[PDB]
């Protein structure tokens, strides 16, 4: 079960650390979103079974933390690319705080495999087309906002511009994963430690420390191999996210 931060320490903290926090908006009026695109068959690849498990526990969890969630699936890599430009317009990002993207299908180096993806004729919508789309300048209700970017994709000059690449935080399982009938059985072990993580530690600390207790249960030998990894960091503030309020 979700935990949840008393009312207390929500007015506490927000008022004696508020340069050092992203500020929450009040809950009668807010209104945040999130956004999770999955993919699970695919053209040329193999179908990710238990995906649905995934779907399943992130809507729940961020459900739980207060977002609307909304749900695309199986998704050519240019339909992804008009789905996260079409969220990005969303009026209700006005009045919210922040966002989460929930990325899931397979993964090569540079990005998220589409529907279609093949050897030959790559389809894929590449990570830096992700943070371009919500950066600064092509996305105004998000800016100084935390973008927070989960990502389940297993794996087989001009660029001084980081003044407009802000406030993102990616969180990725891009490591291979052995197929096998487990998986028709439970989610993926990220998503799943993911969501643990959140349900006993979002109602104290922030979200790079729930982060980093996700990293720490990989700490084993047979489970290290599978280790998530925190990318693309740009937050310039913690982000509480304080369950219930």
């Amino acid at each position: 079960a979700l935990k949840l931060c008393p009312h207390e320490e929500f007015l506490r903290l927000c008022k004696e650390r508020a340069e050092e926090i992203y500020p929450i908006k009040e809950r009668n009026n807010r209104t945040r979103l999130a956004l999770i695109i999955c993919n699970t068959e695919f053209d040329h690849l193999p179908p990710r079974n238990g995906a649905d498990f995934d779907i399943t526990g992130m809507k729940e969890l961020l459900e739980g933390l207060d977002y609307s969630v909304d749900v695309e699936e199986n998704l050519t890599a240019r339909d992804m690319e008009s789905a996260l430009r079409a969220f990005a317009t969303r009026p209700e990002h006005k009045s919210s705080d922040s966002t989460f993207l929930v990325l899931m299908s397979h993964g090569i180096l540079e990005g998220i495999c589409g529907t279609v993806h093949d050897e030959k004729k790559p389809d894929v919508l590449l990570y830096d087309t992700i943070f371009q789309i919500f950066n600064n300048r092509n996305c105004l209700s998000l800016k100084d906002k935390p973008k927070v970017i989960i990502v389940q994709a297993a794996r087989g000059d001009a660029v001084y511009k980081t003044h407009v690449e802000k406030d993102f935080i990616a969180f990725c399982s891009s490591t291979p994963h052995n197929v096998s009938w487990r998986d028709s059985t439970m989610g993926s072990i990220f998503i799943t430690q993911l969501i643990t993580c959140f349900q006993k530690y979002s109602w104290c600390c922030h979200l790079e420390e729930v982060f980093r207790k996700v990293q720490q249960s990989f700490e084993t030998p047979r489970a290290k191999a599978q280790m998530p990894t925190i990318e693309r960091l740009s937050m310039t503030r913690y982000f509480y996210l304080f369950p219930g309020n």
